[PDB]
């Protein structure tokens, strides 16, 4: 059983026996390749004080399933729509939070609409920039880069 | 500036303007392959109520750098030691936490020592089991699987 220390906007903090638990809405992330470039985004993230390289990602809000949330954040963050395929999911850090991320591939991208910086970048270059200390990754950004190298070359 | 709502054992909860921020110690994770099997671990994770497929992972404690923490958790969780190479890092979920994970590759594993279940499993099978809904991934488990498919075949 959980006792709640804080009920917030995008998280709750609970204690469960000796365990500190952060409840958090699920998330989605979209991997998209065009002309050899992957679709990254960057935004200032106050939790870390910097703008890591991410792929388009967002929270699943009331009413939505993961596919719908993925289509929405792709459009809102980048102005694009595409044909989305579910790939896999992961718990971001299951030792303390229940946040689960559902990852999609987007193909056949179309601009549907003309704080978030869109960064098209070859994944090989993202990985080299990271290795040289020039940019940080989020989990979603790293998953995109690794998925590309595994399956999209 | 941050105001603290909770100072805990493995996290602090702060507000920063409108932002809810979870401070958390950094983590490490180790990717290890032997005879075509990757070294996974499973443990009950109360935050999610299940035991996802992870790779050996742990927190960096006072006094330690990432390499040292990685060697320690590999030994404590699996009884193994190896030659460790730094690969890359990622922020697990930078929209709300500062947790950063440093990922290593381990080679030339040796048993140094005879709650945590050690699960050697071919990564192709881990990914198929996940696709069929049979097991969940942590971020570290998924990163291990993707890294293998990208670079270790
Ligand atoms: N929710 C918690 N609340 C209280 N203490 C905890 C909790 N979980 C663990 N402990 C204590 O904290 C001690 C040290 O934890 P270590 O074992 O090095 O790490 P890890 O395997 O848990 O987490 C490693 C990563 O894997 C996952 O993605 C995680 O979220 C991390 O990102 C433990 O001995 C526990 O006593
Ligand atoms: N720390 C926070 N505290 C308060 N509200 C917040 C915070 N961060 C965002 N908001 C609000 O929450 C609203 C909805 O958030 P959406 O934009 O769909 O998601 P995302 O891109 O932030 O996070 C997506 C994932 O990427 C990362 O890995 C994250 O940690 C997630 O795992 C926002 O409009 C903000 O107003």
């Amino acid at each position: 059983e959980r006792t709640y220390l804080y009920r917030g906007r995008i998280l709750n903090l609970a204690l469960e026996g000796r365990y500190e638990i952060v409840e958090h809405k699920p998330a989605v992330a979209v991997i998209a390749l065009r002309e050899g470039r992957m679709l990254f985004v960057r935004q200032m993230r106050p939790a870390v004080g910097l703008a890591p390289l991410e792929i388009p990602a967002g929270l699943i809000e009331p009413g939505e399933d993961p596919l719908e949330a993925a289509r929405r954040e792709l459009a809102e963050e980048t102005g694009l729509s595409g044909d989305l395929t579910y790939l896999f999911s992961y718990f971001v850090s299951p030792g303390f939070t229940d946040e689960k991320t559902h990852v999609f591939l987007a193909e056949n991208l179309k601009e549907v609409e003309a704080a978030i910086e869109v960064v098209w970048m070859r994944p090989e270059e993202a990985l080299e920039r990271h290795q040289r200390g020039e940019v940080e990754f989020s989990a979603t950004g790293l998953v995109g880069v690794l998925y590309y190298h595994a399956f999209l070359r």
